[PDB]
């Protein structure tokens, strides 16, 4: 279990992170590889400008490809053992006058771990509820709301991704006695943990931020930390990452002795992905001309989609020279290194817990 040593698939991830980061003062934590998933569900579902508006998520033009990559990065990421809990859920909710294909319940149960049910649009309150409660069943209580009955107006078909984590450190930390200390948010205090050890770690010049990597029991997961320096800000160091600048500070990672100083965190976030996905030039599949012929028996699109993530970092393992002092805002994304997945990616501008 070491990092990713390949080429990851980010580019899309990377754009649509930036664009939800700049627009949130607060914590913020989405799943860019969920949000793939839902763009080829409704790719799936269409019969051009959405080929070429998709192509950094649709893998070569083949379906069959498309749809076995989705699947084994799926089953990749997913699980729920000592090690850690990890899982992604996903239903299109459709107006009960729209008839849905058995087939495409099908591919979208089976590759894409999706699916699809019936409500009535016409009672949004119910409705609310109902994906509402959907969303509580699939994350174990975790998760509990996602939508409001006002958010459902003129709708015919929402899209609702949901997903939580937690895991156990490879390395886990002393827990201590209030170690609680300042943090310099863009002041107040928060808990801290801190230890030293071993872990993959560079200070990037071309970054101008620290990264460091943690990794979580299973061999196949890592949460990585990328830490602006005190000159600088997420929203300067963002706007310098792309996928050949990342891949890059990532690859002159090495094994150091690190001083990790980190806050606990515990949080979740939710967005309408409609408007930063047409900000990020994913704009067809919302337009006039949309259409899902593949997915409703035949003229309807989807009309709203949402997603929800919640995580928790603390202390825990299963037991038990730089200085990485994260006292300030920071970015932070959890990977399969097994496979390249962006499962997690987030900021901190707020530590709570």
């Amino acid at each position: 279990h070491g990092p990713f040593q390949g080429q990851r698939q980010n580019e899309f991830d990377l754009m649509f992170v930036k664009e939800i980061f700049k627009n949130h003062n607060s914590n913020v934590v989405l799943s860019p590889f969920s949000v793939k998933i839902l763009l080829t569900l409704i790719y799936e579902a269409s019969d051009s400008n959405t080929k070429r508006e998709l192509s950094s998520v649709i893998q070569n033009d083949n379906i069959d490809h498309t749809r076995s990559y989705y699947k084994q990065l799926l089953e990749s990421a997913q699980q729920d053992n000592k090690d850690y809990d990890l899982n992604i859920a996903t239903n299109f909710f459709v107006d009960d006058f729209i008839e849905v294909i058995n087939k495409y319940q099908q591919i979208a149960n089976t590759h894409y771990h999706a699916m699809l049910e019936k409500v009535s649009y016409s009672n949004p309150t119910q409705t609310a509820a109902t994906i509402n409660n959907w969303v509580s069943e699939h994350t174990n209580g975790r998760l509990r709301e996602i939508v409001t009955p006002d958010s459902l107006e003129g709708a015919v078909i929402t899209l609702v991704n949901v997903i939580y984590f937690k895991g156990l450190w490879t390395y886990p930390f002393p827990e201590v006695a209030n170690n609680v200390k300042p943090f310099y948010g863009t002041p107040t205090n928060a808990q801290y943990m801190e230890q030293n050890g071993q872990f993959y770690y560079d200070n990037s010049a071309d970054l101008g931020a620290q990264i460091l990597r943690l990794p979580y029991r299973g061999n196949k997961l890592a949460m990585y930390f990328i830490l602006p320096n005190p000159d600088n800000t997420v929203n300067q160091v963002l706007d310098r990452i792309n996928s050949a600048s990342l891949h890059q500070a990532l690859w002159y990672m090495e094994e150091n002795e690190v001083n990790v100083t980190l806050p606990k965190f515990k949080f979740d976030f939710s967005e309408q992905l409609n408007e930063p996905l047409q900000q990020v030039g994913i704009r067809e599949i919302f337009s006039q001309n949309a259409s899902l012929p593949l997915l409703a028996r035949g003229e309807v699109r989807v009309s709203r989609i949402f997603q929800k993530a919640g995580i928790t970092i603390n202390e825990l393992g299963e037991e038990a020279v730089q200085i990485f002092n994260a006292n300030r805002p920071f970015i932070f994304f959890i990977e399969d290194e097994t496979l390249g997945t962006m499962l997690f990616a987030g900021k901190i501008e707020n530590p709570v817990f």
